[PDB]
DNA sequence: ATCGGCTCGCGCA
DNA sequence: TGCGCGAAGCCGAT
């Protein structure tokens, strides 16, 4: 590759071979945006290199019926935005639809590609359709790392305990890895499905149409107001949070009824803006040191130690990804007697007793984003009052990956095991149920925040 | 061959 | 509200 503000340690070989005749092809799946992505950029400087055009595919697969019309609404909106955004670059994006293992191959051999890039998902599904690519494909194949500041392989070479762990690894390389983005250079060399994106995205909504989210009168739950989609808007969003919100972050963070968070997980997670970039414009600010702490220590440790989970962890999603003590203590209280048990159903309905539970789970179904505090709680009652920690866990990552517009996450999956698992948490006095894992009480949000104004304002 | 220090609830102001 | 401890398993600095 070869130049200025290129680290090498961010890219790595998924598989070696013989560079060929065409194109360099950047697989955009993880990082949906133009402006700071090094796996874009990677695969321009790649297509320099070579005297070759660069140019962007992705798959619009199947797993849109998985959750629902918010989210593919927010992606499929974000990407007619991404469309424009990377024609002004003389970049020319090409929308495939159906499995990504197979697509991707056979566009690889359609369109004459030389070398092959990707941006790295430390999910299974990323890495699955990666070994059916690497085993159709001829070219050599790269993966750069553009969510995580520092490389997820280079920050740690293994699973980490704690974040105190892995805070001194990650800050030793931050030095390093915390720098500026170069500009994306637009095509030089001139680049050689038939729907449109409109098109899919009217099949898609009314194929999501009877499953949509009504009230019992008949009306929408969802409000798509709350958070507009797209690169332009994540970037407003980024902008408000540092002129309005960060000075406020560090004392109310934790305060559900205050608007005082970034806002920023739905872009972060379609990768519309880049956490690096975020880290930038935090760092510069003028703000409270105290807000400046917490609020890296969240966009720095706890996202890219949730990447570390899932990378060195593959059953992320379950109950053996737990640590030792946690599975232990879990297990020892199975048999105990739930004070409540609601189904899926019921949870979905926001249908408990407690009607700060249900509160959590309205603002979910009606805005996309459920508050970071109550989140924790959210998921400690599904434990609580689920048959059993499995059910629990599969509860929990049903309504998040069905209902939050940052749903299906590595932070999410990090996010929910440290809830219900302890993973990244240490032993806490032992209860019925729960066991060892952190405890939190309906009581002890009385204490912290207005409880009844939160419960109100989601009916 | 031994210890300091890690993202709640509670009792106290 | 803000503070210090409790209950608690283990990592890694020494
Ligand atoms: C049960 C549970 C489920 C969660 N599910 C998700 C999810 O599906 N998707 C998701 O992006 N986040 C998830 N989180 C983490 C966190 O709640 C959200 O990222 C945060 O509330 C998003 O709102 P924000 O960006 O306004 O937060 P801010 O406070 O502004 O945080 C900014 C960023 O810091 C990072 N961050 C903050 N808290 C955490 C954390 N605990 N772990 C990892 N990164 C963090 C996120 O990237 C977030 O976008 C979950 C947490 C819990 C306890």
């Amino acid at each position: 590759p070869r130049g200025s503000h290129m680290n090498p340690k961010r890219i790595r070989a998924l598989k070696s071979g013989k560079q060929g005749d065409g194109p360099v092809v950047y697989w955009m799946s993880r990082d949906q945006r133009a402006e700071d992505n090094w796996a874009l950029l990677f695969s321009r400087a790649i297509a320099k290199e070579a005297n070759v055009p660069v140019v962007v595919v992705f798959c619009l697969t199947d797993e849109f019926l998985e959750a629902g019309i918010r989210q593919y609404e927010f992606m499929l909106k974000g990407l007619q935005e991404l469309e424009v955004s990377l024609s002004r670059k003389k970049i020319p994006s090409f929308f495939l639809r159906g499995d990504p293992g197979e697509k991707i191959s056979r566009f690889v051999k359609d369109y004459n590609a030389g070398t092959l890039v990707t941006d790295f998902s430390p999910l299974r599904i990323k890495n699955q359709w990666i070994e059916k690519v690497i085993s159709g494909i001829s070219i050599p194949f790269f993966e750069v790392d553009a969510h995580n500041v520092v490389p997820c392989w280079e920050a740690s070479q293994k699973h980490e305990y704690a974040a105190h762990t892995f805070r001194p690894k990650l800050y030793a390389l931050l030095p390093e890895f915390l720098e500026e983005f170069p500009e994306l250079e637009p095509n030089s060399v001139t680049p050689e499905m038939v729907e449109t994106l409109s098109d899919v995205l009217e099949t898609g909504v009314k194929a999501l149409l009877p499953e949509r989210a009504l009230l019992k009168n008949k009306d929408p739950l969802f409000e798509p107001w709350h958070f507009e989609p797209g690169e332009k808007a994540a970037k407003k969003v980024m902008e408000s949070f540092i002129a309005d919100r960060l000075d406020s972050y560090g004392a109310l963070r934790n305060d559900p009824t205050k608007n005082m968070l970034s806002n920023l997980s739905p872009y972060l997670h379609f990768g519309q803006i880049s956490s690096q970039r975020v880290v930038l414009e935090v760092e510069k600010a003028e703000s409270n040191p105290g807000s400046k702490k917490a609020f890296l220590d969240e966009i720095l440790i706890w996202k890219e130690i949730s990447d570390n989970f899932c990378y060195y962890n593959p059953g992320y999603d379950g109950f053996e990804s737990f640590p030792s003590w946690a599975k232990e203590s879990l297990n020892a209280h199975r048999n105990d007697v739930r004070s409540h048990i609601y189904t899926l159903e019921e949870f979905e309905a926001g249908k408990t007793h407690d009607p700060l539970w249900n509160a959590s789970q309205m603002e979910l179904l009606s805005t996309g984003k459920m508050h970071g505090y109550t989140r924790m709680y959210w998921a400690k009652k599904i434990l609580e009052w689920s048959e059993s920690p499995e059910k629990a866990l599969e509860i929990a990552i049903c309504l998040n990956d069905r209902y939050e517009l940052d749903g299906r996450d590595p932070n999410g999956y990090a996010g929910i095991a440290w809830s219900i698992g302890g993973v990244h948490d240490r032993a806490w006095g032992e209860r019925e149920v729960t066991g060892k894992i952190r405890y939190m009480s309906y009581e002890g949000c009385k204490r912290k925040f207005d409880v009844k104004l939160y419960i109100e304002k989601y009916s």
